[PDB]
């Protein structure tokens, strides 16, 4: 048996920003009291864990990043209740405490318990489960899941049906549930609405999946490549915009489009200009525009508060605004059932091994998901 | 009779920028088709006819300003239907066409036949109707209520219940709906919340009526003028503060006040850096923050976009959100029926003639409103 013993086993380590992966061997403590030791079966790669590369998102290095994936719990520490060993699980890089006044509101998930305002990479306990040449390496956002093996705390790990393919329900660890919660619940967009969504990667396609759900009549995708198009179109998008196409700003082309402005709006990008550009096209008086794109660090956007004075509303969330652990596993049932579609997402797939090909591929555009098995 | 004909009346007009108010000698045509001319009885002195004053707000020159008032009809042009001549009425300086996109909208109030994005200083038909020594003077909103007759659309005018006290109602105009609806309608104050206002003057007042009203635990009035703290707890603040007090930003305090940041604030001064702190001072997964100040032209402020990504919502709106003339109408039923006082922002009431008087009142501090008399 593995359980109280440390285990090795191969991980991503990343030691320096804008440098590749290095797969190589780690050490993984067993878990502590309130821990979850799990063995990984399939990790996405997000744009965000390149956001920890190229150093648009500060978070202590030398570190194990990943925060979209699925696996089987391989041992649990004194005192955890809500999982077992066998079972199923997405680890939750938005924890869900139950306790914090966020919880316990009816619209929060933002979990004071999280690592991702002031990041320390650690567990809750401030340590590391990890070794890497006999050096600590940091965690992500309490998840870390480019590795065979991670800990993480109960309050960022949720049990899913014993069912689920965990090769396709890694994406509701992060990038479908946060476009589609960031429509159907922080926007919450309207039958017969019009839409605009900035930013046709992973993310933006989850967002406009939520759109079409929710019945809008106008989904108008916005993106700089072109190639993101054809599958846009295909999850729901009623037509596409390539900004640099056209003479004038896009908020002005947007405007003009929808008659005057468009009912929501999403940055699903990550740049201050798409930010401010996704309210302004929004209707002045009634739009809304929601902020899902990570921006680089500590930089400030400039914007014209009378844009706000209007009417309009202005908000961002972390993981479409759902309560992690409570949404997980509904989610999970509401794939198996049917009721959305993840495929569209995933159009590569590699082990593991080939992590920085993945990397590569998504930094060419090729990409949308890939999936990493391990 | 003056029905059809020429009005000589006094009126104050403004020829320029950072001068005192001439109060002289206009001519007030007779109204064209579907326009209303009005009587003024009282009327207001808001922040944001001073913004005119001091260049804070850029609208064509020379002007008769004024958009905070109550008079009675003199005569009606043709087509008119919803008033008569001898009704009070309350002049509507954000307009209700009813037909465009926003009037057609639930939540939209900022109707397009609004003057003020881009002010022509003009009636709806591009045309004035005041002259003043042979010059023509602009229309202000639609409305231009520092003169004993204007002269308005019929969009721009609300009928109002008879036995109006209009030397008190004719807060209802501006003021108070402002910040009242702010709070009621905007925000949606919910019980048992903990509320920041900025700015303690009238409007801010009224929003803290409204967070009242609307059942908040705690509300927190935040002024640079200490005079301002009594007022503000007799209609409900439970606590004031003053930032020059601390050696800390207001955020900062406020958000240890409220023990992680308060459910809802309100900027209601005019300052890029109370939008900003008043942003941040709110809970930053669930907390809503209203822009209701009016800040200096074409000025843009700066922000880091983690405040908005983690949760927090951003708004503003115009006239407290209200669809203005179905609103007018029945907020003044309900102050008749004792739903709301308007007392505890009247501090002066002066002769129209003192108008100059009432604008230094305002600008030294000493008054909250000033209603002027014709
Ligand atoms: N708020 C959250 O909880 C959350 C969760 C997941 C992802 N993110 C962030 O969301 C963003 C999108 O993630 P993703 O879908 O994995 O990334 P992605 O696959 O890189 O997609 C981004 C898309 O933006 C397009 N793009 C780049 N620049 C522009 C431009 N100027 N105008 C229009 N389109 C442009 C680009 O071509 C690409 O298709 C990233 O910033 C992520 O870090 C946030
Ligand atoms: N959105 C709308 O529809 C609408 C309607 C009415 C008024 N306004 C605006 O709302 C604002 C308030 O109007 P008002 O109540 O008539 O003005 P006011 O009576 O001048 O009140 C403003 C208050 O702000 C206080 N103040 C000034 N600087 C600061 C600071 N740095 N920190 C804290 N307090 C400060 C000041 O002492 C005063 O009590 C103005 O900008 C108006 O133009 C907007
Ligand atoms: O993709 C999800 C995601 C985020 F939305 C962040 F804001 C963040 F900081 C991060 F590390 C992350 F992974
Ligand atoms: O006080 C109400 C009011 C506003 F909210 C404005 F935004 C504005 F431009 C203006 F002229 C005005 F009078
Ligand atoms: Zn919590
Ligand atoms: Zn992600
Ligand atoms: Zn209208
Ligand atoms: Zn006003």
């Amino acid at each position: 048996s593995t359980a109280g013993k440390v285990i090795k086993c191969k991980a991503a380590v990343l030691w320096e920003e804008k440098k590749p992966f290095s797969i190589e061997e780690v050490e993984v403590a067993p878990p502590k009291a309130h821990e979850v030791r799990i063995k990984m079966v399939a990790t996405g790669i997000c744009r965000s864990d390149d956001h920890v590369v190229s150093g648009t998102l500060v978070t202590p290095l030398p570190v194990i990043a990943g925060h979209e994936a699925a696996g089987i719990v391989e041992s649990i520490g004194e005192g955890v209740t809500t999982v077992r060993p066998g079972d199923k699980v997405i680890p939750l890089f938005t924890p869900q405490c139950g306790k914090c006044r966020v919880c316990k509101h009816p619209e929060g998930n933002f979990c004071l318990k999280n690592d991702l305002s002031m990041p320390r990479g650690t567990m809750q306990d401030g340590t590391s489960r990890f070794t890497c040449r006999g050096k600590p390496i940091h965690h992500f956002l309490g998840t870390s899941t480019f590795s065979q093996y991670t800990v993480v705390d109960e309050i960022s790990v949720a049990k899913i049906d014993a069912a689920s393919p965990l090769e396709k329900v890694c994406l509701i660890g992060c990038g479908f549930s946060t476009g589609y919660g960031s429509a159907v619940k922080v926007a919450k967009v309207t039958q017969g609405s019009t839409c605009a969504v900035f930013g046709l990667g992973g993310v933006g396609l989850s967002a406009i999946m939520g759109c079409k759900a929710a019945g809008a009549a106008r989904i108008i995708g916005v993106d700089i490549n072109k190639d993101k198009f054809a599958k846009a179109k295909e999850v729901g998008a009623t037509e596409c915009v390539n900004p640099q196409d056209y003479k004038k700003p896009i908020q002005e082309v947007l405007t003009e489009m929808s008659n005057g402005g468009v009912d929501f709006s999403f940055e699903v990008i990550g740049r201050l200009d798409t930010m401010v550009t996704a309210l302004s096209c929004c209707q002045e008086a009634y739009g809304v525009s929601v902020i899902v794109g990570v921006p680089p660090d500590s930089q400030n956007l400039s914007m014209n508060p009378m844009l706000l004075l209007s009417g309009r509303t202005w908000k961002g969330a972390i993981f479409g605004g759902f309560k992690s652990k409570d949404s997980v596993p509904k989610l999970v049932a509401d794939f198996m059932a049917k009721k959305f579609a993840l495929d569209p997402l995933i159009t590569h797939v590699l082990p593991f091994e080939k992590i920085n090909e993945g990397f590569d591929l998504l930094r060419s555009g090729e990409s949308i998901r890939t999936i990493l098995t391990f």
